[PDB]
This record gives structure tokens, sequence and C-alpha cells, in this order.
């Protein structure tokens, strides 16, 4: 019973959260999963200001309102060449990764590793945080909140 959470810097407190190395969480697992790291969904402007603060990833993810792609450099197979934060328009499907805001993070560039998680709740899923740079910290609880998640 296992989770993996690949997570990465944090901009201006903005960093991405990735499920088990596929798109697989919903609007409100996001919200759940953000809440285990003290964290809530990024506003639009929280994103903007990640992305000029050196932010782009080349996944989907949930903020408040949307799904995004925040992409500074232009690459024909991230967000179809666009630059700044790509909404998403149209689609069929409603599991993405997420983005999720952490209040108390530094100010700009924050490229140390996630060692805790801090807000989760007892339960039974060991829980491991993949670092970029593969150092990883685990825990057994959980975070999910809604029963269609689970
Ligand atoms: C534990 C941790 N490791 C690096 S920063 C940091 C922290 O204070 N947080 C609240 C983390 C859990 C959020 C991901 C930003």
């Amino acid at each position: 019973n296992q989770i993996d959470l690949n997570v990465t810097c944090r901009y201006a407190g903005v960093f991405h959260v990735e499920k088990n190395g596929r798109y697989s969480i919903s609007r409100t697992e996001a919200a759940d999963l953000c809440q285990a790291f003290n964290s809530t969904l990024p506003t639009m402007d929280q994103m903007k200001l990640a992305l000029s603060k050196g932010f782009e990833t080349c996944r989907y993810g949930f903020i408040e309102g949307n799904v995004v792609i925040p992409r500074i450099h232009p690459n024909a197979i991230c967000a179809a060449n666009h630059t700044g934060v790509y909404i998403l328009v149209t689609s069929n499907t409603s599991h993405y990764d997420t983005y999720c805001f952490n209040a108390s993070a530094p100010p700009e560039e924050d490229c140390t590793s996630v060692t805790d998680l801090p807000n989760s709740f007892d339960g039974p899923v060991t829980i491991t945080i993949v670092n970029r740079d593969g150092t990883r910290y685990s825990k057994k609880g959980e975070y999910r909140t809604h029963q269609e998640d689970i």
C-alpha cells in the first residue's frame, strides 16, 4: 500500500507534485494533498509570480480554478510551444498532477529537498516523497479525505 509523490524546487512557495509517475490526481485529491504539505492550491497570481522567479514544468497540474503548465522556454512538446502560464482549455479527462503553494517557503528559488510531509493524518499508506535529486522521505499515513479518491 504505497504512494510515491515526486516533488520539485519551490519558486515563491509554488511547487509541482506528480503522484505515482502518471497523471492520477483529481481536483479534490489535489487540495487534500497540498494540505498534507501545509500548503494550498496556488492562485493564478501566485503561479505567475513563481513563473517569474524561474518555475517551469512540462506537466499539467491543478491550480485554483484551472489546470495549467508554467512555461519559460518554448518547447514544442510542452504546452504546444507556449510561454507563460499555459491554461488547459479542452480535455475529455479529469486527472492531472497538482501544484501546491507553501506560504512559509523562501521568496524566490528554493531548490533544497523536501524532508517531511508535516500535515498528513493517521492511516495505512506508506507515502514516499521523492525529490528530483533522488533523496526520499517516507511515512505511514493518509491524506485523502474523499473515499472516491481512494
Ligand atoms: C519539510 C521541508 N523541506 C524543505 S522545505 C520544507 C517545509 O518547510 N515545508 C512546509 C514543505 C513540507 C513544503 C514543500 C514546501
